[PDB]
């Protein structure tokens, strides 16, 4: 559970935010893409894994789950792909929430970028930061508590 | 010193490689970027502070120091700009060092990859992973250390 994320694709502006969420700590990481394809999520998802110690990644979707280019970037960085299905709803809803929590504090901080990417990187900023322990604590801890 | 990040800008065909080098650790981030402007730097501050507690910045020249868009992605971020300038000498060559290790490994990992930009993702990951501890370990250890 150290290792583990979740893939989660969500829509604005007639773009696609493509975001990273570490399951244990709701930690995140996001990048707006113009569509998601097999190639954006690869080269995402190496991003991701050369900054965190990613294992196993729950993919948002099918087409990125059967995707070659996703699968080689998961073998290359070493990540055990896995399908997203929530076999534990508590999933489905705490990904909803996640997407319209995020797109909450898109909307507060919109009018300070011209740029969509630099409002979604606000609201990455905001997220990690927010003390509920912050999601960038809880993280850390975790990950140097299995570390130990 | 858990909140020190330096950043470094380095050349590759024709390209920018923009850094972020967590002092204590060795541990990095990195973007391709056309050239390195105002405006992409404080982009990269931005997500780099998202991500983790960014305290103090060492710009890596006079123009990124000067330029009043990564001031403001800065005081946005609550990250305190500094000059790069090594009144510790075993800088410039701590740097330089880091320059040509990572085109070291991007030259073993050029190959694998259409483009650059995966390519230096790619070196970011061999470079964080490395046993010598690895700066990941390394990082995330000094900061959950802090956090405590
Ligand atoms: N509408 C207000 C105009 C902003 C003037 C100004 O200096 N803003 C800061 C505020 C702020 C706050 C945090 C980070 C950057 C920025 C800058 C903006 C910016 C910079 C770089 C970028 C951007 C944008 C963007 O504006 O999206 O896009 C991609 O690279
Ligand atoms: N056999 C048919 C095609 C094989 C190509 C193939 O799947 N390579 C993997 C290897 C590999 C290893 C790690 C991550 C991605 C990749 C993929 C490459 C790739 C994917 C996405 C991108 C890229 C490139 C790039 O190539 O730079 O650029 C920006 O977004």
């Amino acid at each position: 559970s150290p290792g583990i994320w979740q893939l989660d694709c969500t829509h604005l502006e007639g773009k696609v935010i493509l975001v990273a969420v570490h399951v244990a700590s709701g930690y995140i990481e996001a990048e707006v893409i113009p569509a998601e394809t097999g190639q954006e999520t690869a080269y995402f998802l190496l991003k991701l894994a050369g900054r965190w110690p990613v294992k196993t990644v729950h993919t948002d979707n099918g087409s990125n789950f059967t995707s070659t280019t996703v699968k080689a970037a998961c073998w290359w960085a070493g990540i055990k792909q896995e399908d997203g299905i929530p076999y534990n709803p508590q999933s489905q809803g705490v990904i909803e929430s996640m997407n319209k929590e995020l797109k909450k504090i898109i909307g507060q901080v919109r009018d300070q970028a011209e740029h969509l990417k630099t409002a979604v990187q606000m609201a990455v900023f905001i997220h990690n930061h927010k003390r509920k322990y912050s999601a960038g604590e809880r993280i850390v801890d975790i990950i140097a508590t299995d570390i130990q």
